[PDB]
RNA sequence: GCCCGGAUAGCUCAGUCGGUAGAGCAGGGGAUUGAAAAUCCCCGUGUCCUUGGUUCGAUUCCGAGUCUGGGCAC
RNA sequence: CGGAUAGCUCAGUCGGUAGAGCAGGGGAUUGAAAAUCCCCGUGUCCUUGGUUCGAUUCCGAGUCCGGGC
């Protein structure tokens, strides 16, 4: 049995992952799947750095736009609409190459996700309504009582992940950490792993204090003030809470001034970039490319593959 | 002689937060001193104080005209001093705060009797210039009136059609009639100014201030006034600063980041005018924007 | 020119009743199970502007100098 | 094929260190004043070589742009 093979293409923002993703398309037969959780917002182009119409024509890339910014998408939903994608490709006798800086997407796509609840926002609420009275601390030492290991890993100012565990105590009766020793199931697939990134860290930010100010000549601030415009989009979305978009938001609301929306912003691309350098770190089976030498990192998938 | 307390300074300054703050120590009444908050329905845009510190701090001279009724510094002059007379013969001392420093010149030394605007005679100066240019007309008051011809400039339309309008109705000239002096006022006034403390940081609470507006409904505001259909650019309302820009942006004339873009410079513009008046005015305590507490100590050992 | 204030970490600034210092932000490392561009954990780095006076000891109090921001004067 | 000069859009130096609008700064202010006006400039002329007493300018080469196959 000949397991069917598919490329990860990783890497931190300003790598230039979609560039070469665009050019491995010209030479192997492969479709292109973005692992992106922004690219999939409707009207959200310019602050993700989406690739525009033109480029979408000369290489399709599936999981954009897939979302309106209201909405929320997981791990999960990547996860089920990966899978389904990949079993296209693969009966059209195409390879897929799955490009993106999503790491946790990457991982929940590779080594599986444990079955769990998905979010209830009225339990959501109910939490969040305690926490406002009592401090999230009671609700790490409720979680002390009910799954003490989930307790020990946990942090008590780690609002998501406190959330998250009792949420799954609250609907099932089971804990999380008893939900979670019935493991995820592997990817079906001999999986080339790439990780392109700038030589240096010094070059890393250069790149991306250049590519955000182009952004901002490119008509940033008119995408983000047509969200803003909606009346129904608040900083609690995953969407607002894009690097980029959040800031300007603040912007936009009166909260801070251009300059340090500009200097917030780049921060947090840099942030960005840096926690997707860790998840790359630590990553198994991972070639590394060359931004800075596109030619080279052609060849390397290439002669890899 | 009873006493008054003048709050000055420029936009984004902390006026109304510190003139509501003293209403809680001094026996003191609030007046507004402002051409744009006077106004009906102008809200949002002017900075107006919201209801609730309305409710703290009640501020006269609120919403007294309809947008489409010109205001004026004699105007003003006539109900401050009514104003001052109840607050004073009701045991309290008079805080007239706001920016408008024409406003509070007018009041403290006084205009010289002058007649008002005569809108035909307007009417007929304005047709004058535009067939035979604004210098005819600046020639026309230096063969009659030398002293003004000197200091007001040809390119400036307003004061130059208000000299040559106060000789059309009158016969008397504007240097005749600006002999006799106010009426001054019989207070013993005590002037204060707050700013902050950098040019930069002034800018910044501007551009702040301005999508803070945006952000509250502005465009909706002046929706509603474009609506009507009696309002126009030459009245003193729409000239106001956002309101002008917006105006435009209503009539298909500029994009949204033009107006945006035209708002804050007429802001910034606005609030520098502002502080070059209160430079060299006599007898004014600084304060800085920034320091609130320091600022409200300063103001109740001056008094 | 005169008067007032500021000067301390890569940045904003607190503080040291005179015993040579710490917050946020930036930066570094790490964690990561249906919000992940999210949410968290851990770690840095000082001629305390210069100089003189008082002192056992001064970044701190005092004087002077320099740079910066205001006001006043033109 | 083109463009790179002020915070922004740009003009200009027949080779001798540069203006225009806008922004910005200073000023005036007598019934429209959030109005109406007046005054002032903001400089590694992208980098590097060549030619030159002197190059931002002329001529190469680099780099970034925006356009044409
Ligand atoms: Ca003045
Ligand atoms: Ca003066
Ligand atoms: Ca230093
Ligand atoms: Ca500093
Ligand atoms: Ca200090
Ligand atoms: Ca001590
Ligand atoms: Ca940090
Ligand atoms: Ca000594
Ligand atoms: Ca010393
Ligand atoms: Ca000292
Ligand atoms: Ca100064
Ligand atoms: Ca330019
Ligand atoms: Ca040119
Ligand atoms: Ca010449
Ligand atoms: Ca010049
Ligand atoms: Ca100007
Ligand atoms: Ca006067
Ligand atoms: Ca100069
Ligand atoms: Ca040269
Ligand atoms: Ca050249
Ligand atoms: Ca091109
Ligand atoms: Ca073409």
């Amino acid at each position: 049995a000949s397991l069917p093979k598919a490329i990860f293409l990783m890497g931190p923002t300003a790598s230039g992952k979609t560039a070469l993703a665009i050019e491995l398309r010209k030479i192997l037969p492969v479709e292109l799947i973005s692992v992106d959780s922004a690219l999939i917002y409707k009207g959200m182009d310019i602050g993700t750095a989406k690739p525009n119409a033109e480029e979408l024509l000369a290489a399709p890339h599936r999981l954009l736009d897939i979302r309106d910014p209201s909405q929320a998408y997981s791990a999960a939903d990547f996860r089920r609409d990966a899978l389904a994608e990949m079993a296209d490709i693969t009966a059209a006798g195409r390879i897929p190459l799955l490009v993106g800086g999503t790491m946790l997407y990457f991982k929940a796509l590779l080594e599986g996700l444990s079955p769990l609840p998905s979010a209830d926002p009225e339990v959501r609420a109910r939490i969040e309504q305690q926490a406002a009275e009592q401090g999230w601390e009671s609700l790490h030492r409720q979680l002390q009582e009910v799954d003490p290991v989930a307790a020990a890993r946990i942090h008590p100012n780690d609002p998501q992940r406190l959330s998250r565990a009792l949420e799954v105590f609250f609907i099932s009766g089971k804990t999380l950490t008893e939900l979670t020793q019935t493991s995820g199931d592997a990817l079906p697939y001999q999986v080339h792993q790439f990780a392109i990134a700038p030589a240096s860290r010094e070059l890393l930010h250069q790149r991306i204090e250049q590519r955000f100010h182009q952004m901002l000549a490119s008509g940033f601030e008119a995408e983000v003030r047509a969200l803003f415009a909606r009346g129904d989009l608040h900083t609690d979305l995953p969407s607002i809470r894009c690097v980029g978009y959040r800031q300007m938001w603040s912007y936009l609301e009166g909260e801070i001034s251009y300059d340090e929306m500009v200097y917030r912003g780049v921060c947090a691309t840099r942030q960005l970039a840096k926690r997707q350098i860790t998840w790359l770190r630590g990553w198994e089976g991972v070639h590394w490319l060359d931004s800075e030498k596109p030619e080279q990192a052609r060849d390397e998938v290439l002669q890899v593959v």
